[PDB]
C-alpha cells in the first residue's frame, strides 16, 4: 500500500517567530503515525526549523540547482542540502516554470542530480488553463514526465513523488473537484506503468498539490489514485494537522 | 569614499568548509579603514552570521521583490532583515545571463531591498558580445538607469555599484578604470554630483592577491567583489590592499 504523504509548501513566508509558533504546534499535535510529512521553509529557515521540529517530520528545500558547487550566485546545491540534513527537495513547482521560466530539461537535470545526491525529490508537474481547454492535459504531463524518464533510472524513481498541480485551477478562479483531480492521478499513473514499469506505477505517491483545506482534504484523500497533499497556503496554519489526518476518521 | 571589499562565495561551501574560512577570518589582522562584506549560500547565512567577527556583515547572494507570497523557491529581504543579515547581491552577472533576471526585475530588487533597511551591492556589466557590438557605454547606462528611475537620491547611500567585466570571463586595470569612470560620470549627470563623488564603484572582475593593489590605485575604483578567491586564505590579502 502506498504509504500517504502529506507536504506543506510555505513558500516565500517565514519569519524566526511565525515559524517558531507553526512548530509549536506541530510539536503538540497527535498525528496519524502511517503519513509522511515533509515541511518545506524558505532556504534561511532550514537549519532553524530542522532544529525545533520533531524528528518524524522530515524537511525539504523549496528548490536546488544542478550541480555541486560552482560559479551560481544565489543558487544552493543539493550536496548542501545533505551536508545540512535536508532530506528532500521540491522541484519543478510550477511557479519555477513559469515565473521562473524553468524548462522540462533543467527540472529533469535538477532531478537527476538531487537523486544522484542522496536526496527524495517532491516532483511537480501540471497544465495552464490554455492546455486544459486546448485538450492538452495528458501531452503536457506525459512531456514533463517524460524528461525526466529520460534521464533518471528505474530504481531512481524509488525516491520521486509525483505531485500535480492543476494549474489551470491555481489564478483562474476555477475549482478543481475530486473527480477532476482523480482523473488525471489516474492518468499519470497509467503513463508510469506504460512508460517506465510496473513498479514504479504501484509504488510511485502521486499527491494532490491543488488547493487543499481542512474542508476538502479528506473527500480527496478518498480518491483511489490521490496519495496525499502538496499544500499551500493551508500549510501555514493549524489546519495543516488536520490535513495530515485526512484519512482519520 | 571608504574601501569596501566583498566576497561573493557563490555556490560554494559546506559547515566544515565555512568553519575554516571563518577561523581564518576570525584569526586574521584586517586593515581598520576597510568595509567588508561577504556573501555565503542562503542555507548558511545564520551559520556565518552566527560565528563570524562581527565587523564583516553578512550579504545574502540574492532577494526577491516582495515581502512574502507565492514564490516557491525565493527569500525575501524582509526574511534578511529578521536574520540579520543587512546586505544583498542582486543583478550579479549569473543571475541576469544565466537565469534571465531582467534590468527591471533587478530595479525592482533593488528598491524593494532598500525599502527594507538593506544595503545593495548592484552589479552592473556588459557581455564579450555586447562589447564587440561597440554597448559597453549603453548597457551600464541602461542597467543603471532601471535602478536611478525607481531609486531617491537618498536610496544611492546604501547602494555600492560593482562592475563586472562580463566580457572577460572566460581585464588590464586601464581598462577597468576606464569603465569605472564612465559609470561615475553616468551618475554625475543622471543622479547628482554628490551621488556621483559618494557612491563606491568596486572592481568585480577576476581578483586576487597579484592584482588588487594596482587596482586599488586606480582614481575611480573604491574596492572589489571578489570571487574564487574570496573562499581562500588570500581573501584576507585582498581587504588590505591599500596597506
Ligand atoms: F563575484
Amino acid at each position: 500500500a502506498r504509504k500517504f504523504f502529506v507536504g506543506g509548501n510555505w513558500k516565500m513566508n517565514g519569519s524566526v517567530e511565525s515559524i517558531k509558533s507553526l512548530v509549536e504546534t506541530l510539536n503538540n499535535a497527535e498525528l496519524d503515525p502511517n503519513v509522511e510529512v515533509v515541511i518545506a521553509p524558505p532556504a534561511v529557515y532550514l537549519p532553524l526549523v530542522r532544529e525545533a521540529l520533531r524528528k518524524d517530520i522530515q524537511v525539504a528545500a523549496q528548490n536546488c540547482y544542478t550541480k555541486a558547487s560552482g560559479a551560481y550566485t544565489g543558487e544552493i546545491s543539493a550536496e548542501m542540502l545533505k551536508d545540512l540534513g535536508i532530506p528532500w527537495v521540491i522541484l519543478g513547482h510550477s511557479e519555477r516554470r513559469h515565473i521562473f521560466g524553468e524548462s522540462d530539461e533543467l527540472v529533469a537535470e535538477k532531478t537527476k542530480y538531487a537523486l544522484d545526491s542522496g536526496l527524495s525529490v517532491i516532483l511537480c508537474i501540471g497544465e495552464t488553463l490554455e492546455e486544459r481547454e486546448a485538450g492538452k492535459t495528458m501531452d503536457v504531463v506525459a512531456r514533463q514526465l517524460k524528461a525526466i524518464a529520460d534521464k533518471i533510472t528505474e530504481n531512481d524513481w524509488s525516491k520521486v513523488v509525483i505531485a500535480y498541480e492543476p494549474v489551470w485551477a491555481i489564478g483562474t478562479g476555477k475549482v478543481a473537484t475530486p473527480e477532476q483531480a482523480q482523473e488525471v492521478h489516474a492518468e499519470i499513473r497509467k503513463w508510469l506503468a506504460e512508460n517506465v514499469s510496473a513498479e514504479v506505477a504501484e509504488s510511485t505517491r502521486i499527491i494532490y498539490g491543488g488547493s487543499v483545506n481542512g474542508g476538502n482534504c479528506k473527500e480527496l484523500a478518498k480518491q483511489p489514485d490521490i496519495d496525499g497533499f502538496l499544500v499551500g497556503g493551508a500549510s501555514l496554519k493549524p489546519e495543516f494537522v488536520d490535513i495530515i489526518n485526512a484519512k482519520q476518521a
